[PDB]
């Protein structure tokens, strides 16, 4: 019922105007594109006339697989514009549609945020200070697993003649597979129907998977940290590189990440140098052991089950050292 | 739909008789075990009597971990009931449901089958050969993504008050993620429908993801494989264990599964020692090359995205020349 209202109400908001422009947050990414091609979507079912903004600095490299794809179709090429072609053709009358966002200073430009006389906002995050100011219709559900979820459920209530293509909802339920690390988190009975829309849509398993391989290096580098793990009784997890190796942060923190998928593990803790003079510590948890103390404890921080801390000075050994010391005091309480 | 007709026939058949017992395949998985929940509350919902025959002998270290869940948590336990306790139960007036197989011989007991003079099939295979026989209700769907997925339409049409639990939900909603490899195989948009009520009955993915994670063991194993892989232009990546040292069989099946994960992979074959004169080579494919002509092509074979083939006698280096010398024939144009 909800949906159905609000699904409407933006028809409504949208044919008003003179025309669609269609925004996402900075450094957008799958969800981001696949609600604002949704949005797009939406609109030309209703024969309006609407653009996506995107310029070549905010296409990043899991951006470009799917841009390769969406290059072979000039129609849905046709769609996205830079910002300066959106700020060009702007008016009083033209409808902004912020997707994936609620706040002017993440927005992918700011100028064309500032311009817009009317505004929209679909997200699915919980509300902060900032806002963007005056919407027409606001579509927030914090519970919802991502936009593309939302901008779904609004099209069932659109004409279906000018249907949502094969392509596009292969972008959408690319999104949704994003934010949900593939239907893990934040999903729910919702999430679920939203991809069973997409699916009878045509949305296509192995095109989601060719956008969001891994590359190889990086699996063999976390695998490299993974490999040396040692599990103690209680579930606690050591894993590290070696003291003359500095790892990429992200690939530290994908093998915390990772180890906690694996049988028997409660706590994670990869050690490996980041600089000459830095040890990074990634530390994750199921919920139950508590990492943020442990990190605290050597000078850093973060949340229960995510956490971190950079020890200057010491070798990989000194950390794990320093570390198993933290270790031993917290449970010993 | 037939969705529809079979529920309500199901229900008729169930109720004529004077008690239910259920019934999957030799050491069940989680779609059988499932399946057969979800039948058994199926009975339920009409206040019909019902049980799963499963024996000590038939629980996997993955059921057991499911079946702890099942000792800890409900009273799911006391439905399940051994071969024994079966035969000695039921009477020419009992309706013996098979859930997810429909060969005779691969049914859990034989015998209870044979005493069985009512008797019902519900599948997701392609009917062959040996069929159970004389059957009062055939429910074959080669193309849903599981028995699960089945069961869980015909709750839809069944009176609501005894409502699908939280715990037999999450159970049938593992059987589905196994069988599709979450969502990646044989997942239609009634796949999803499937979900979203399973996750709208309290589905655990936390506790599905506990249920199905792999040791650290099979990890290490699994990378030593990955980490030798060779990526060539076209996508075809071969991977080996040294020729002195023997792989489990599923470890090698799972590299290969998981070299399509990895950029520039559009199949995979990983060639490792079974036995002191016994080579595997197990092969998956994204579904654009066939790796059932490469591997037929070493008198092996399987489905175009998912084969194997064993040799006799040669070395993994010997293993791996073959295996080039059919892939360059295969691929030359
Ligand atoms: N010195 C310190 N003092 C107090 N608190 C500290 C701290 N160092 C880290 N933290 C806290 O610990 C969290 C984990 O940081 P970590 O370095 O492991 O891991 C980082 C980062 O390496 C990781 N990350 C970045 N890109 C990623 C990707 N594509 N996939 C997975 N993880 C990614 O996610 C985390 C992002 O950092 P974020 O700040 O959100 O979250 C940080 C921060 O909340
Ligand atoms: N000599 C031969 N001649 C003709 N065809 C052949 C053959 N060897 C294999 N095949 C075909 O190739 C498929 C792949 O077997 P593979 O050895 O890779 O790998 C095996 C097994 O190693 C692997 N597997 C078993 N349990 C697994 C698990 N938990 N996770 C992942 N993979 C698993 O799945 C496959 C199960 O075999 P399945 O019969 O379903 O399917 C086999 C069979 O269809
Ligand atoms: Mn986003
Ligand atoms: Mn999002
Ligand atoms: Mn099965
Ligand atoms: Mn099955």
């Amino acid at each position: 019922v909800r949906a159905r209202v609000i699904s409407h109400a933006l028809k409504d908001i949208l044919a008003e105007g003179d025309k669609v422009i269609i925004m996402g947050h900075k450094r957008p990414d799958l969800d981001a594109i696949g609600a604002a091609i949704g949005v797009s979507r939406f609109a030309m079912m209703n024969n309006l006339e609407a653009y996506i903004v995107l310029n070549e600095t905010d296409i990043d490299p899991t951006l470009r697989r799917v841009m390769n794809e969406i290059d072979k179709k000039p129609e849905l090429r046709e769609r996205f514009i830079t910002s300066d072609d959106a700020w060009d053709m702007m008016t009083s009358k033209t409808t902004v549609v912020i997707v994936d966002t609620h706040k002017p200073e993440l927005v992918l430009d700011e100028n064309v945020l500032n311009k817009a006389n009317r505004k929209v906002v679909i997200d699915h995050h919980r509300r902060g200070e900032s806002f963007i100011s005056n919407p027409l219709l606001i579509y927030m559900e914090p519970y919802a697993s991502s936009t593309a979820e939302l901008v779904t459920e609004l099209l069932e209530y659109q004409p279906t003649e000018q249907r949502l293509t094969r392509l596009e909802s292969t972008v959408m339920y690319a999104g949704i597979i994003v934010d949900t690390r593939n239907f893990t988190l934040r999903t729910g009975s919702r999430t679920f129907d939203a991809a069973s829309y997409l699916r009878a849509h045509g949305a296509d398993t192995i095109l989601t998977q060719h956008f969001l391989k891994d590359d190889v290096d990086t699996y063999i580098n976390r695998s490299e940290l993974i490999r040396t793990v040692k599990v103690e009784d209680n579930g606690i997890a050591i894993a590290h590189g070696s003291d003359d190796k500095i790892y990429h942060p992200v690939t530290v923190a994908q093998a915390a990440d990772e180890l906690l998928s694996l049988e028997g593990i409660e706590a994670s803790y990869v050690v490996a140098r980041r600089e000459d003079n830095l040890i990074g510590i990634s530390a994750r948890s199921l919920g139950s052991v508590n990492v943020q103390l442990t990190m605290e404890a050597l000078g850093g921080g973060g949340h229960l089950t995510n956490a971190a801390t950079q020890l200057k000075g010491v070798t990989v050994e000194e950390a794990i050292a320093q570390l198993q010391q933290a270790i031993t005091e917290q449970l010993s309480r």
